[PDB]
């Protein structure tokens, strides 16, 4: 009786950008409480779960989530009495209650909040940490963090075309050391920016967006930072990029460093960059619908560098399955609130894993104090996590959770970067 | 037996600025776990508790806290077996174990981590929320938030002399509405900055530090933002300032807007500002040791505006007691890690309260996902909290906790701004 | 305290062939009991865990396991007090206690018995079925059974060169239906043998070994049986083979149907067979050390048919990792007692899964009433199990366990054959 | 309240021959679960309980048990709320619910499955092993096993007229040693068959059915096997036979070794065999209805050899009572599913015991992984069990249970063969 759902509550809280989002609280008959918060999503997109916004222009600029919060009342009616242990039954019950493919009815934000809060409730009921609850006794791999430090494209006011430049401490012996390497490189980077008179205000993810002139300037900055912190680029701290090519793709052409390129040109740009720079991963190097050219990119660089689909796959098992069939990418970003249940997320990670694709567990721009993605990364042995820079506690709280997990695993703790489960 | 301490653990985590800090975990014989994290402090200052840094230049730029974390082992030896309910006994036991006035030996960061983790453990043991555990059945007052939005002085690269400009939703019917008013003003402010081509990268506290020319420009910006969001300055959303005058005080002179002033000049500047602008509070308007001139400032503006000591008092009961005796200030910033135990913090709030001074429960620059100061504010009916802007979840998590508290108090929930426990 | 190991006992029992083996019984402080039995292994082989036999010629023809049973006393000394939940810690503790690479000291049979009995104890402690304990909330896939029906080579007295001919109900909607299809084909086969005056006594695995003249005769018999039971060969019931080529390989030559072949000849034989017959899988088609020719076989048939390494890999993560690197096989037989702990078995299945190899969970010739491999198959979503024919309850008990698992998963039950996790 | 029946479930599983049978699962209010499986029975016979088959020719060749499984739903309605401790009340409730003498309505297979599952549930509730639950504190006697090794008559394709030839380790000091003697004789027998070029495929019970010419050849084979294993025939390992004379009885005549005999001839054949060979027991030596001649056989050999009724009595208390009255046999085979409840089985064993008849607890041809008959043998101090050869785990699992029972009884363990409760 004890694991049966007794109560499900939701309220409107704020994310890390000061915008409404949903949290849910699940009480079991044995007194177990699970609390989960949902990050910022999208209300739009063919292959993405739709979060429900109120669109009331006189509240929170129409970004209220009173309707999603009210819909949790209808989920409570449907789920009261079910075992919290039956995650798949619970998730299927909410999918059917919603009855729409993109969860437009109840809201993805309502459904995911209950989906995670149930899982937290159930792990507390069994007195298991969430990573062990979800992953069983081999859930022992700390991910290589891909750590935001420089922003461009739509995430900046500068002449950098690519969206995110990241460091990855691939060479560290432990997550605890990997995190310290990240932080020291981030503080060395701050000092270099100050010394060059560049702005050191941070953006959504806790990284810098100084007024730089090119993608090259960004990569050169990260190399200076790594070396000033005393680490070896590539061997110890490698580079990664979110190209978000969709942002600068118009009519079969990609505009990059003032010039227009055909797919074959953009591919060549990416190939020159991985030649010149210790880049171990590239996300959305080509546009979300440029599949024939994605196939060439994968054929050419796929065995030498990670090729992450984000907008390419939108955590959608049909798009990922198509990618797998066509030799497109070798890695996929996993966003819980892009698909909308824990079950469907785990199915999508399993599909990636079985096909030799790497799963990169990802934050959203609008994050919360929730640390679920840390446990999700360890549960699935994903080997990588993307949860922002080395400032802002909606980013830092995931690393602190990973430190607690690594300590608790003790002598069983493995670091992905040391056992071949990293990007390279 | 159940509330007796069974285990006390600590580890090195990261704060919101990517710098090491301490968290402690307290296990009771009944299985109750309390976890607390400590914000960034100071290793220096006569009247402040000293946090212990490792000063190992090859780790975290010498800001490691391995020694503080190890000292928690010596606290566990001292406290194992004591009831977690006896907060004062526990806090006195750590003070004696340290045996130094400024907690230099064990570290303030080690002592406060155990002090809070014990209190969280004890409230969980009794199944009470922390605010009720600490404050008893009248702990029912949601504080007026003083919300960072514009930064100057040592917290910016601009020509603004004052350190912090804040909004305070004094006129809201509830904390839930007060928080929405704050967020809408913050998003209107962002839009005004973008439209004027000013930088919108955020600093430590989640506010903006655009290149403005004067304190006046800052105040005019907040008024535009308030009005653009559709609120009435003063009646609905009032202004507050952290002058941090210590930063621009040299030899009995205060340099402010290009000119040098004698105390009487600086006082006059403050008096003109509260005349022209709906400023309901001023922090560190005069230097931390300028007591005769503090007495004049208090005599002149004290009955018309809140005068907050921060550097003036450093949460120190002797300095506060001196202030009370001399008619200096009418409000005090309360920083847990400036004094170093929960007991001594509560004594200092009681001393302020009994003497008609307002307590403003304060964050630090280096914050964590910890939400203790939200419960501390409600427990003591402090009526005000200062926990940063409307972005970064080390700030936002305190407001989300206050939303959970307000919901749980239900029909017993009171907002300080509506019942005369605010700044004005 | 409750999951802590209180007692570990072992005794000498009999396997399905009337030969000694080990069972272990683990008691937890909360009264949870786990019991496991180990199947027949080998005392020999470079890359295999060594089971410990007594070699006392006056007992059980020297196949006694009194020494392995006594060694469990030394494991109890090492493990008493450890949480049964910490499977990896427990397994590593026994590996270190043994201190030999092939577990020659304590015995693989002693170590695996405690390894499984601990896992059963822990799942009972948490009140979870073993598949859910090991696999988490997505452990919902019933495997396609590869069902022994005709034996040749070293497992018969006949002129059939290949060792095992199997049916696989790939086309069934459920494991419950798949099992019925298997049983009906097996009873139709028995009738065909009786009607042709061929022997219907069964061997170790519960299949037939009639005096047939060729591999072709075996395949033609299974096709008659399938059709007489009213099923469609390939679409509904497909064929699989254990070639065990090591048995008829001498000096770079394979003797098959009276003729000697070079690797390229044997490959051609296999290619003609998959052309003529609905064969969806081939095990040990080439010799255990014939790696260059394995590479050709995989290159030629790998995308059209499953190529299972058994003697090729001996459930050894180094041999499997080599195979993966060299494009050798696309599937691996998983034998718990070939590696000797549950942890190392799960690591080996994870390694196969991540590299796009299929895991086939396998019985041994000497089996017991233990049903662990059924739960192991569902826990890891392996998608295939090889646990003998449709007679002898050491084989049938695994299918009865799979029926209990499918019933308990309810609407969440998936059949590997219907969702693309089968051989084809 | 705790021993009250909360739930009774059944499902269709497979027996050791790949044919459907029933298992039932009984849950008590205290969480106790009992699971039992039923062996193959008969749907026909005047004095036998009728198992219910579906007779649907398109499923399992009409041997489905969906109807029996559904009838367990009607038993659950009748029994929910009754104490599982009240075995007799439960068994009488099912007998009345069925309302037919041969349990044709619900099915013997449905009724016995619930009857055993209840008893297992109740013993688990009291934390007693089943033998102690049923037999009280003197349940301490391990039976002499009668172990199948050679088959003839309707159970073979050969010229052996008698149906079963068995060894019985009457001279062993313990069941643990008795089992080893059995296994060593069985492995010596296998070797003799291989060396003579005779088939070593096994039948239903895990024994051999080589193409032998006579009953004499069978007896001579067992003597060679016993001696080759190094044991003394008679003193250490004795012989037993299932004549199943009904199979070769037509019109007052018994055809045996090519000749027709009158009852007095068949009796003489049996008398010569016990003269020449160390035969300690004979089952169905004369036809199931040949009572006057059974009386002569018993008068002549009864004080020198065990005379077991199987088809003679069909575990029926009226036929056994008639036998007792007429001096027919001195032993009875006990088959749970021939009578259909545990209560009626125990009544029938009590009736045999009180009248000086030996009870031989018997398997069926279609057996399962269930081990109830091992506990039944020890509970009733029956002193003999007939549960097949030394291969196939539906046979071996009963011996493994007897090993667990003997270990658990410790210094209180008695072997029937050593204390005069055996066949001789
Ligand atoms: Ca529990
Ligand atoms: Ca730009
Ligand atoms: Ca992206
Ligand atoms: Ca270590
Ligand atoms: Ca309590
Ligand atoms: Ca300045
Ligand atoms: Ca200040
Ligand atoms: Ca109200
Ligand atoms: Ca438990
Ligand atoms: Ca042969
Ligand atoms: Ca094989
Ligand atoms: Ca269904
Ligand atoms: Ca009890
Ligand atoms: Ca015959
Ligand atoms: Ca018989
Ligand atoms: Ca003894």
């Amino acid at each position: 009786y004890g694991t049966q759902i007794a109560e499900i509550t939701a309220r409107e809280i704020l994310d890390s950008r000061g915008r409404p989002t949903v949290e849910a609280e699940v009480h079991l008959e044995d007194g177990s409480v699970g609390l989960a918060q949902v990050p910022s999503g999208a209300s739009t997109g063919t292959f993405e779960a739709h979060e429900l916004r109120d669109d009331d222009p006189s509240r929170y600029g129409g970004k209220g989530v009173q309707k999603a919060v009210e819909n949790v009342s209808a989920i409570e009616d449907a789920l009261i009495g079910l075992s919290a242990l039956d995650q798949e039954g619970l998730d299927k019950a909410m999918i059917a209650l919603d009855g729409t493919p993109n969860k437009k009815n109840l809201g993805a934000n309502a459904i995911l909040a209950v989906s995670l809060a149930t899982a937290h409730a159930a792990a507390t009921s069994l007195n298991l940490p969430l990573y062990r609850y979800l992953g069983g006794p081999l859930a022992n791999v700390l991910p290589v963090p891909m750590m935001n430090v420089i922003n461009g494209g739509a995430h900046a006011d500068n002449n950098v075309d690519f969206q995110e430049f990241m460091i990855m401490p691939v060479g560290a012996p432990s997550f605890k050391e990997a995190l310290r390497w990240g932080a020291e490189v981030f503080h060395a980077l701050a000092k270099v920016l100050k010394d060059k008179g560049l702005a050191t205000g941070v953006g959504d993810e806790g990284g810098f967006a100084p007024n730089l002139g090119s993608n090259k300037e960004a990569l050169e900055l990260l190399l200076t930072a790594i070396e000033a912190a005393g680490y070896k680029p590539g061997e110890q701290v490698a580079l990664a990029m979110d190209v978000a090519s969709s942002e600068f793709y118009k009519n079969g052409l990609y505009t990059c460093d003032g010039v227009s390129h055909e797919p074959a040109g953009m591919i060549g740009i990416l190939a020159d960059l991985v030649s010149q720079y210790p880049i171990v991963s590239i996300e959305d190097g080509l546009q979300e619908d440029d599949w024939s050219n994605w196939k060439t990119l994968t054929q050419q660089l796929g065995s030498t560098v990670q090729l992450v689909g984000d907008d390419l796959f939108v955590t959608n098992p049909d798009r990922l399955q198509s990618g797998i069939e066509q030799g497109v990418g070798n890695a996929v970003l996993i966003k819980l609130n892009q698909i909308g249940t824990l079950t469907e997320t785990l199915r999508t990670i399993d599909l990636a894993t079985r096909s030799g694709y790497r799963s990169v567990i990802s934050h959203r721009s609008g994050e919360t104090e929730d640390t679920t993605i840390a446990d999700l990364a360890v549960a699935t042995r994903a080997g990588q996590i993307k949860t922002g820079s080395l400032s802002r506690s909606e980013r830092i709280a995931k690393y602190n959770r990973l430190l607690r997990i690594e300590a608790a695993l003790g002598e069983n703790a493995l670091y992905a970067g040391a056992i071949g489960l990293g990007p390279k």
